[PDB]
């Protein structure tokens, strides 16, 4: 009665929110189990304290496409998470040969869950680009910036913690960015990967209070702890260089505003077309760092 | 009413459970913060997991002293729990305690093989603690079984394997297999406990005292089948840098993890009986 989904990448970051959401959800939740790539023993018991909430282990390796085959034949969805800081995410190819191969799929969702790639401002629209070629029924979630290393960190860079002096400002901090726990991507994604509302379509996850400028979620920090951050302005070209951990992704996301210039519809905005979920606040999130 | 705690090594693999533990308990437990090696996730978000429950963090740096010294100075008890160039940033901490001296009992980092017998680093810890007059005790003689029962004691792999077998000697030496959960469990009870203050305790499960040829054989009576099983021995396990093979050695040919008994005033099973172990016959069937 259920639909059995397989959560690729079911051990990082994103990925082991999804395993986790999809068996809230009420799915035979699937996770790839992927020929061990050293002593990694964190990554084991991630794994198997799936089994305990409902969840099932497939063998796979991506060397083996076969195995590939194998896996996909036993469920009826694929969600992917891999990383993509990018040869990882591009792992994506195999997959969907895979999946094409198989065709019981009624559903592939890669991994996308932020900045659309489709505008202009990586290798992610070589991997939708195929998912459509083998006309594989999908959904792109996107649109968000992870909580976790965007606001906890007032968008500073280096750090996940609150600064306790001085905070930079990308310009004057008035573009308006997405800021959103990652626990409500998933639960996001999971409520969406079988809606008849958002098959072929590309998602958008923007929660409407969660859209805030930088220097307002700093504003939502200073009246938490009660005390006024040093802070400084940088303009664009003060803050382009020619690296760094990502800056071809901050400046577009904090100067030229990617993810919130162009607004999106009820139909197709997660908080709309799922509006039971109570999703998480700034307020409330950077809460656990006073 | 209760010891405050602070546990250090906190997001390490036995310090999790050990905060965890202090918690269920019922210690105010505190963890250290430590400046951020890098852009780490899973370490930030374990820590602050650990508020959630009722735990508080502890910013202090080993790179600066009276920091060391002013989170000691919160805490009944301290409780390290470290990786080797690790290991000897205890001596550090070792001289906040004694100046703060504000400590009731320091359970250093051990649990593993005792290194006492000859056949370390720690022993350096404990000439140190001792010659400073600091409390202790010192849980020592685990198999940690997430490392020693999952893999039935092989290498390179932490899961079962499926029909091959690498067996070390006549696979009848006794090894003492422990899953984590138990020791940290066994290290809250002790911390604050006057039958164990300076003190070795000792954590050998009667029931999980096993040779690996016992442990195979739980499983494979788990599974149904037998395994096709290859004997190594003595001198052709003994290679000329592989993840310390001398403790596989020392613990499977020598059996320094057995080779004495333990007074029941001295080991943990006996002092808590209320901890009910886990069996390597459940511990294992996670893997089915
Ligand atoms: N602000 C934002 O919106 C953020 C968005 N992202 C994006 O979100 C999505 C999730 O990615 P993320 O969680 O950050 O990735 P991670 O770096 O955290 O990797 C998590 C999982 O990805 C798989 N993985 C990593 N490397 C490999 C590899 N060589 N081969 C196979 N699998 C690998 C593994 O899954 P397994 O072991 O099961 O195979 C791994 O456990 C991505 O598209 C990412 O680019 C990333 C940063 C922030
Ligand atoms: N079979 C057995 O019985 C085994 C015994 N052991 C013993 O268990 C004890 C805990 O080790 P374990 O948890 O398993 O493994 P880990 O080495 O992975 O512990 C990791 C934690 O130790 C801290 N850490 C790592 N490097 C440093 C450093 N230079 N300086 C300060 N802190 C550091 C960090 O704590 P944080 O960042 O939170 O401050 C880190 O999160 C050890 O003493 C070990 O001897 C471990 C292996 C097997
Ligand atoms: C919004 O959508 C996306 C966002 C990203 C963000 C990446 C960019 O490489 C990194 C984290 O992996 C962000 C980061 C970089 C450096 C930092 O110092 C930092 O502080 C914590 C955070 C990648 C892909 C996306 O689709
Ligand atoms: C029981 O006594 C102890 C045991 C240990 C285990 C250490 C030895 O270096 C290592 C990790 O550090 C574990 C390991 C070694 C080889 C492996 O193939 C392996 O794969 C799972 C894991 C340390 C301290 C102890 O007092």
């Amino acid at each position: 009665e259920k639909t059995r989904v397989l959560v690729v990448g079911g051990t990082g970051t994103m990925g082991r929110r999804i395993v986790r959401a999809c068996l809230a959800e009420g799915h035979e939740t699937y996770v790839l189990q992927q020929p061990e790539t050293r002593v990694d023993i964190e990554k084991v018991q991630l794994l198997y304290s799936y089994k305990r909430l409902g969840a099932r282990l497939i063998e796979a390796s991506f060397s083996d496409h076969q195995s590939l085959v194998s896996a996909v034949k036993q469920v009826d969805i694929v969600v992917a998470a891999m990383s993509g800081v990018s040869h990882s995410i591009l792992v994506q190819l195999k997959l969907v040969e895979a999946i094409k191969e198989a065709g019981n799929i009624k559903r592939f969702l890669p991994s996308e869950f932020g900045m659309d790639p489709s505008r202009m401002g990586d290798q992610k629209l070589e991997v939708r680009n195929a998912i459509e070629a083998a006309g594989i029924p999908h959904t792109y979630v996107v649109g968000a910036c992870f909580a976790a290393y965007f606001a906890g960190n007032l968008s500073q860079m280096g750090t996940l913690i609150p600064p306790k002096k001085k905070v930079n400002i990308y310009g004057d901090g008035n573009v308006k960015v997405v800021y959103v726990d990652e626990d409500d991507i998933a639960e996001y994604t999971a409520k969406t990967l079988d809606d008849p509302r958002t098959i072929n379509k590309t998602v958008y996850v923007r929660p409407t209070e969660n859209v805030l400028t930088q220097m307002e979620l700093v504003q939502i920090w200073e009246k938490l702890t009660g005390k006024e951050l040093e802070k400084t302005n940088i303009s664009a070209n003060d803050f382009l260089a020619d690296h760094q951990a990502g800056l071809g992704h901050f400046y577009h996301i904090f100067y030229e505003g990617c993810l919130t210039d162009h607004e999106v519809g009820d139909d197709e905005e997660a908080s709309k077309l799922y509006p039971d979920v109570k999703y998480t606040r700034m307020d409330e999130y950077l809460k656990i760092f006073l």
